């Protein structure tokens, strides 16, 4: 017996420090290794496991020519053991899926899991293992979900899922989920927001989801919900925006709108509000999505004109390539400690990655109260020595 | 302490929507996986399982030249994890066999295992792992069972077995096994069924089966059966036929003898009744065992002039390699969730996949009480690149 | 909690059936699997297993030239699930061991396993996991062990050891141990068995061991022990042989002595006694290890005149290679069930076998009180397709 | 529930027997095995484990040309069942680092793993899975740890970690944390010991460590240490010394100082205190890392004219490479078992090792109170059938 997870708040912490590293392209040289993209990670009661989309084909073989491709119905939500590789020997199917997100309630696993053509995909609800309930995609336009673990509190789970075109027009919403039955759901109030994809979402007594505009805003959009309701929404106030690609720093404070310049198509990421300040994680390029660094801004979750980037910590040097970042939370005594996982993408589309596939590794980092080293985690693959 | 699985009623549903796809022959390409056909699924407590018959080779080897071959001594009845391919790592080997069903009964597995000389081939059940009881062949003519999982209700556990020549005269017998133990057997009446294999049965109160006629129907057969005997027997009466071969949609209305028309070979396949209506799957192909879609005819289960098609997913297209399909079933609340595999098989003797072995991959769709998307979920292998 | 075993009697049996297979040889053919021999079958409360002395190599690679040598330190006795092919991913290492036996209490797992120079060996004894006690070389001449799964009585288990020369002198022993502590040893008498070796045993009530006399006899040795000494010594009545080589049937009566002729180099077998008759295990062929058949003999347990094969189930063909063979229970409701493996060995020095390497698969088959069919599960593998 | 383990007395033994061994880098002939050095084996409740630090890169392939370096960011600790080669899968990732201790407190695993660049390392506490703390570099120059297991008592674990240069200054603490939380520190006194470095640890009622200076010592300088502080500290007595390099036998008796001769580099090794005597792991060279062997010198643990070798077990010969050792407890009836592993090193920098990698496998070994056989337990794997 496993009482529901409760709405505990977020840990102290003024830095993150290096948790689990896969190495997955490097241990796939001999083509061992399971094609992924979009991984994340998500703790039940006992252990963190790694979770990614698959894409139905091992690294380096025939099958896996050309899976850049983010939808085919040959991709599947897998989960494997946290900061391991995924091989055939280790993984799990979690579900047909080509956009995912899953939660522990505290008793069991819930997933979200799309599939299906562009224009009529479904997601199936997935609790305790079995097909409980589903969404039918109503805006015709790859319904979509967080790619990232969802949060449950008091055994009501809280996901974000999105239908209808990017850089434009579409529909946001929330789903509240209990046992694996959808409750009800709310349209995200475009009040402020303006465009949402990709939340990165965590437990400080309500859920709070930063996520992704891939139009208009070069910072971020996000949310506070609790087990009922939507409570507030806005963008991050920081003047230091952190999707990719975005202004130089220092850029405009917009609390309540897209700043309005190198809105896309913008990158999955995270960030933590701690008081009236917010770590932000970001790609250590303006551009690309190479190296990753997380700073804390000071007064950044709020109006001020007092922001200042008081750490940095680069985890991932600008000559390495990163990818989507997301948050989980890990339960401590009376807290929830904020981790983050870095996707590691080698292979197409990135300069000089000259093999015909699209995979990741994961290295991620947990928050504590303690002072920081600092050191490089990237994938580490000479891709040169992979097959091709 | 865990008690025996109960009679319970099945759940509503107006649709079906996919769970778990394996791409074994896709991850397959660098000789991991274990050749296999006649894959099922059947679940326990907690988990939902992947069985095959595997055939004692891994694919792309020398051994698995000339799989295509149904009975050997070096066929095992294989498990391994839902939705992901068998491969060495993560299989577990049942029992001997080249014909067996599985169910479990809320506290163990039972499985059936068929091995041996065409001629003298002997069932073994086992329960809970240990061999507890066995079947002779009486008409020494190839005994075999139902290539999907059986059905137990209040410790009873529920099989078809068959003995005797295929287009022909042959014995067709139910068995009740309670703690591996056999009960009783009946052979099934011929009032109505003149001929019944491979047997795909779920429960819904009763224990309901929908077969496979290989002589002359063209039409299913069915069974319901309770812990005790067997309460009814008939052809569905749907006059849009679901084995394959099949005539044309729309053909003949036949409740109670086979149609007569494209009786062989058939194929394994499955259904449900619901109400006075029927979902039935087949393959898109009237000919062959390409595509897969699920149909409900209103007012199919019964004599109506009435029958339509109501509902037609199409979820492999014809285009793509379908096979043996069965159901399953998952427990809900207060009623069983309908659900069914489809193995997906590739190689010989198909037209054009010019490999000289014979496997599988599977995939599988559950019941929901909301209106699904639409997709096609086929095999994904080139088998231009496959080991041959 | 679970209690020890008890002293059970073994349950009734008119016929063997197949039981589990792993093909080991045939799905070793892309490096896979681990090289072994002298497997063995042990089970717990809950699953049964594949033992074997592993030898540190994979199959087809260049550590498996050689591997027909018996003694080194790179053996290791290994775990594995049964019917399973050994591999790097599912295998445990229970101890370093050129000799070994295991069998499960109750509550534990007692291993017993010898390494280390032949003049100068140790048996570890293994208890839950901790070495708790080991026995020293006394004769400094190979000292060594079962080869199959030993039995415990009450927390006591019963375990038979030899140190010394074959076809010779030699001593032999049986020793007591409970929980992992060596209890006390007896010296095994002579005046009957003159050589004793790799003893096959079971609970009917009292441990029976079934042995092989590698000198004067081509009759089995036996002893039935209980939980503090041996009770009665002889050597099979039946004046059917079942070592190899052996006479031709039909041979001598010799209850109390060797048969004095055909008496080396013999090979580990087995047999079960059923109140005056005897089922004995023995290759097809009489001079050499191939093939496999159990035979049983109308009172083949006794000094009589009417010693008749009443059944023979040929279970490996003569034209396929066989090798160890031995018994093992499964604990039914009130009784033991009666079953055995038999070792399938391919490569040096079986003639045409040309590989370099020396390995084996296995085959096993139970008891029923019921009437078996027939059939043929020999190890399957075309040695020409094979690494050699 | 389980309780912390408890402060029990070592048990009595007289030699030392073999355990489990890996077989690692034969088995990785076919690059299935993760590369690897740092070995160590540490048990909970209910098994052992083999740790190592691995280099995320397979045997034999590309990536692991190179692997003799020490730290990189692609190093993490790793866990997989005792005895068995490290494979993709069978291993877990306990977290990134490129030095480790792990120990179990009775309910619960706690880590300390070392990353980051060598100038500003940090230390993770992990506890039940979670990071629950950290240290950092407080010298800037390589912090690091045991490389074997560490120790707790009663809930509270020791664990001895290092900050500063080899061969010269540095500063040596204990840390004391209980239920992954640092309690307190104390560097460690040097009025005896000049220099210390991989303590390996174990319980005779207090936690003991025997460790390696590597700069003016060839004799191994020790600490005793309860739950809540630092009670002795010295060098072994015995005028046999144990470290490598090291003077031939017989040497200087210096219980409370360097040796002053063959001080450097030294190998991480063991020993056990046994009343007035001691046990002695070491190489077999007096100057290289080749063989094994352990020695008992009477009244080595103390200052006294009388010590003698009484007993010398060569367990790896000196043709055969070794590398580090450590000792690791497992818990009897009423007292802790002295065990130990043996590293050995495979590929650069070993003469004759002609591949471009970096691995080794394991050999283990555990203490009775009856007299030993003997035997070579060497890697044995032939060096020229590897792939490079
Ligand atoms: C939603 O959860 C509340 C309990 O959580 C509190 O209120 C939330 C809205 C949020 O602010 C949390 O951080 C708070 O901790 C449930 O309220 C309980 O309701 C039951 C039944 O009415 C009642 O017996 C209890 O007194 C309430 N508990 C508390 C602490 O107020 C509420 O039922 C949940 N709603 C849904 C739809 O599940
Ligand atoms: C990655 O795949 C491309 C494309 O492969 C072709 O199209 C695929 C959909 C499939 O049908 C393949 O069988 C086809 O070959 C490869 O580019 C092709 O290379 C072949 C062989 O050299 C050549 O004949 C074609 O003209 C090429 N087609 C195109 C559009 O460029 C490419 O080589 C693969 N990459 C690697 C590293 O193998
Ligand atoms: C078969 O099961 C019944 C219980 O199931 C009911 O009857 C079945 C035939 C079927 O119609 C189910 O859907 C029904 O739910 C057992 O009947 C029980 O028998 C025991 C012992 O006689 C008696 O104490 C109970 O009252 C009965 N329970 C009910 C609900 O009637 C019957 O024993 C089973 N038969 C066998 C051979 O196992
Ligand atoms: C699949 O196997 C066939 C048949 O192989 C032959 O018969 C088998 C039972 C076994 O004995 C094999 O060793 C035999 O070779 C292969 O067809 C044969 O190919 C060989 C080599 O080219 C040729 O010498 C024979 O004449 C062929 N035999 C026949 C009856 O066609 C076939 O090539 C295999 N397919 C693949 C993709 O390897
Ligand atoms: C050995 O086991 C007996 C119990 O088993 C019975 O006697 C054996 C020798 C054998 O014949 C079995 O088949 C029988 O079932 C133990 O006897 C028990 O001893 C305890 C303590 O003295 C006593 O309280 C019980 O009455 C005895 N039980 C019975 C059934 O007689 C005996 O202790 C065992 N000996 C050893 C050395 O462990
Ligand atoms: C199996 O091994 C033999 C022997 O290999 C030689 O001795 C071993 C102990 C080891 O030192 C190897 O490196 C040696 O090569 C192989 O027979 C040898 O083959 C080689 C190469 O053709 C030849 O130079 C030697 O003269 C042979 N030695 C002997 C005694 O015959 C044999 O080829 C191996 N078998 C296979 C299938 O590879
Ligand atoms: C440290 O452990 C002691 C108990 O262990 C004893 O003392 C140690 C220093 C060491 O010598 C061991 O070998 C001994 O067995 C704890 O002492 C207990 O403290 C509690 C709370 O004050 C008290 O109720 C008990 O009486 C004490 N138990 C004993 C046996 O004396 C002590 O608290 C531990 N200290 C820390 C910091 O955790
Ligand atoms: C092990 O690696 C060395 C070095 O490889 C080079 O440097 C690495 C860091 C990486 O950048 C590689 O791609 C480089 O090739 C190998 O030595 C090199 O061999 C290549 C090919 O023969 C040659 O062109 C270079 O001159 C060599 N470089 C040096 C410094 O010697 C070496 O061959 C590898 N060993 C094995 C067994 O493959
Ligand atoms: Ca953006
Ligand atoms: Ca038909
Ligand atoms: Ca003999
Ligand atoms: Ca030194």
């Amino acid at each position: 017996f496993r009482p529901f997870k409760s709405p505990l708040p977020l840990c102290p912490f003024r830095g993150f420090f290096p948790f689990h590293k896969d190495n997955a392209i490097r241990l796939g040289e001999n083509k061992d290794v399971i094609v992924t993209r979009e991984p994340y990670v998500s703790c039940d009661n006992d252990n963190c496991w790694s979770f990614a989309l698959a894409q139905g084909a091992l690294l380096g073989t025939k099958h896996s020519n050309g899976t850049i491709k983010d939808r085919t119905p040959y991709r599947s939500l897998i989960r494997f053991p946290i900061g391991t590789a995924p091989v055939l020997g280790n993984y799990k199917e979690i579900c047909i899926a080509w956009s995912s997100s899953s939660c522990f309630d505290g008793k069991e696993w819930m997933h979200v899991c799309m599939t299906g053509n562009d224009n009529d995909a479904s997601a199936q609800i997935i609790y305790g293992g079995r097909m409980t309930d589903s969404i039918k995609s109503w805006r015709k336009d790859i319904l979509r979900t967080q790619e990232s673990e969802c949060q449950c509190i008091d055994g009501t789970c809280v996901v974000a899922v999105t239908d209808g075109p990017a850089a434009n027009s579409a529909d946001y919403r929330v789903y509240w989920i209990r046992e694996g039955k959808i409750i009800k759901y709310e349209n995200v109030p475009k009040t402020k927001i303006q465009y949402l994809e990709e939340c990165s979402c965590y437990v400080d007594i309500d859920v709070y989801c930063i996520c992704r505009d891939n139009w208009k805003g070069s910072n971020r959009p996000w949310m506070r919900i609790n087990n009922e309701t939507i409570l507030e929404t806005g963008y991050v106030c920081s003047k230091f925006h952190s999707d990719t690609p975005r202004p130089a720093d220092p850029s405009t404070m917009s609390c309540d709108s897209p700043s309005n310049v190198n809105g896309g198509p913008g990158v999955k990421g995270f960030g933590f509000k701690a008081g009236d300040d917010v770590w932000l994680g970001r790609t250590v390029s303006t551009s690309g999505r190479s190296g990753f660094e997380i700073i804390k801004v000071t007064e950044g979750w709020i109006n001020s004109p007092n922001h200042v980037k008081s750490i940095t910590q680069t985890l991932v040097s600008n000559n390495d390539w990163s990818g989507y970042s997301g948050s989980f939370i890990v339960k401590a005594k009376d807290c929830f400690q904020p981790c983050f996982y870095v996707e590691l993408i080698r292979g197409r589309p990135n300069k000089n990655d000259d093999v015909s596939w699209t995979s990741n590794s994961i290295v991620t980092f947990c928050g504590l109260d303690n002072e920081p080293g600092s050191g490089n985690w990237p994938d580490g693959s000479n891709i040169g020595f992979m097959p091709k």
